[PDB]
C-alpha cells in the first residue's frame, strides 16, 4: 500500500477471499473513490481472470457501468481505483424492501438492460449478472460492477450450465430473467440445498409464479427464461419490450450517454498548468490512455466538471 501517494485511504467496506475494497480520496482532485485491493498471492493463476477484466473495463464507458480510473501494480498487490457508489447495494435493497414494486423494478431493470446492451455492442458479455453486482450511486442510479468473466449456478443459463457452446449475450438475457424474477418476488426462481437438485430444476425450466405478478410480468419472464436459447428473447427485442415500455413509453437508451469523444479542454487546461507543460504535449500524454495516475486525474476532473464544480487541482 505504498505507491499510493495519490490517495488518502479511509475505511474498509468490502471484504473478500480474493480482494478487499477501501474508501479513499483522490489527493489532487478532492474526489472520492473506491479502491479494490487484491493479493496476487491469492490469485495465483487468476491473474488472467483479472487482467482480462481490466482490459475489458479499459474499453468501457457507460453511465450505468462502474468507471475504472486507475490501475497500479506493485510487487505483490493489484489496485483498481473505481467509481465511488455510496447509494448501497441492489441485493440488500431488495431484502430491505422484501420486494420492489413492479414499477420500481421496471425503472431499475431498464438501467440493467441499458448497461448490458452497451456491453454487448462493444463485443463482450458480462456472464455473471446478479444483485450482488449492482450498486447504487447517490441518485439511486445503478452501477454494474465486477466483470471477472465459482458458483452463481442460480443465475446460470442451462446451456452454459451443461458445457454446451453458447452466446454470451443469450447467456446474459437468461441471467437478467432471473434478476427480474428476484426484483419482483424477493427470492430465486430455482432453488435447493445441494447444487445437484438446483441444476435439475434449472434444466426443467419451470418455476413458482406468485399471485402478485402481472400478466405482462408473467409474460416477459417466460420469454427471457426459455431453456432453449433459440426461443429466448434477443437484446434487440428486450430494448423495446411492451413490459419494458409499459410506464415510460420509450425504448431503453443503451448507447453511452457520456462518450469519450474529444478530450475536455478545461481538464486539459488545468492539467497543463499543473504539470507546467503545453497543450499539445498534455493531450499527447493523456491520449496514451494508460490508466495511470494522470488518467485517474483526468477522469476525476471530468467528473468534477460535470458536478459544476470548478475544474481545479489543489
Ligand atoms: C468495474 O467495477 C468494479 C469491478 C470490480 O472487480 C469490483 C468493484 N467493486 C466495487 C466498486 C465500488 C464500490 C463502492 O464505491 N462502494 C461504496 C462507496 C461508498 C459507500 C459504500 C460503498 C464497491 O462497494 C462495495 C460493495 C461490494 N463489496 C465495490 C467494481
Amino acid at each position: 500500500d505504498e505507491l499510493l501517494k495519490y490517495y488518502e485511504l479511509h475505511e474498509t467496506i468490502g471484504t473478500g477471499g480474493f480482494a478487499k475494497v477501501k474508501l479513499a480520496c483522490h489527493i489532487l482532485t478532492g474526489e472520492m473513490v473506491a479502491i479494490k485491493i487484491m493479493d496476487k498471492n491469492t490469485l495465483g493463476s487468476d491473474l488472467p481472470r483479472i487482467k482480462t477484466e481490466i482490459e475489458a473495463l479499459k474499453n468501457l464507458r457507460h453511465q450505468h457501468i462502474c468507471q475504472l480510473y486507475h490501475v497500479l501494480e506493485t510487487a505483490n498487490k493489484i489496485f483498481m481505483v473505481l467509481e465511488y457508489c455510496p447509494g448501497g447495494e441492489l441485493f440488500d435493497y431488495i431484502i430491505s424492501q422484501d420486494r420492489l414494486s413492479e414499477e420500481e423494478t421496471r425503472v431499475v431493470f431498464r438501467q440493467i438492460v441499458s448497461a448490458v446492451a452497451y456491453v454487448h455492442s462493444q463485443g463482450y458479455a458480462h456472464r455473471d449478472l446478479k444483485p450482488e453486482n449492482l450498486l447504487f450511486d447517490e441518485y439511486h442510479k445503478l452501477k454494474l460492477i465486477d466483470f471477472g468473466l465459482c458458483g452463481s449456478l442460480a443465475y446460470a443459463a442451462p446451456e452454459l450450465i451443461q458445457g454446451k457452446s453458447y452466446l454470451g449475450s443469450e447467456a446474459d438475457v437468461w441471467s437478467m430473467g432471473i434478476l427480474l424474477y428476484v426484483l419482483m418476488c424477493g427470492f430465486l426462481p430455482f432453488d435447493d440445498d445441494t447444487a445437484a437438485a438446483l441444476v435439475a430444476k434449472i434444466m426443467r425450466g419451470k418455476y413458482d409464479v406468485p399471485k402478485w405478478l402481472s400478466p405482462s410480468s408473467i409474460l416477459l419472464l417466460q420469454q427471457m427464461l426459455q431453456v432453449d436459447p433459440k426461443k429466448r428473447i434477443s437484446m434487440k427485442n428486450l430494448l423495446n419490450h411492451p413490459w419494458i415500455m409499459q410506464d415510460y413509453n420509450y425504448p431503453v437508451e443503451w448507447q453511452s450517454k457520456n462518450p469519450f469523444i474529444h478530450l475536455d479542454d478545461d481538464c486539459v487546461t488545468e492539467l497543463s498548468v499543473h504539470h507546467r507543460n503545453n497543450r499539445q504535449t498534455m493531450e499527447d500524454l493523456i491520449s496514451l490512455w494508460q490508466y495511470d495516475h494522470l488518467t485517474a486525474t483526468y477522469l476525476l476532473l471530468l467528473a468534477k466538471k460535470a458536478r459544476g464544480k470548478p475544474v481545479r487541482l489543489r
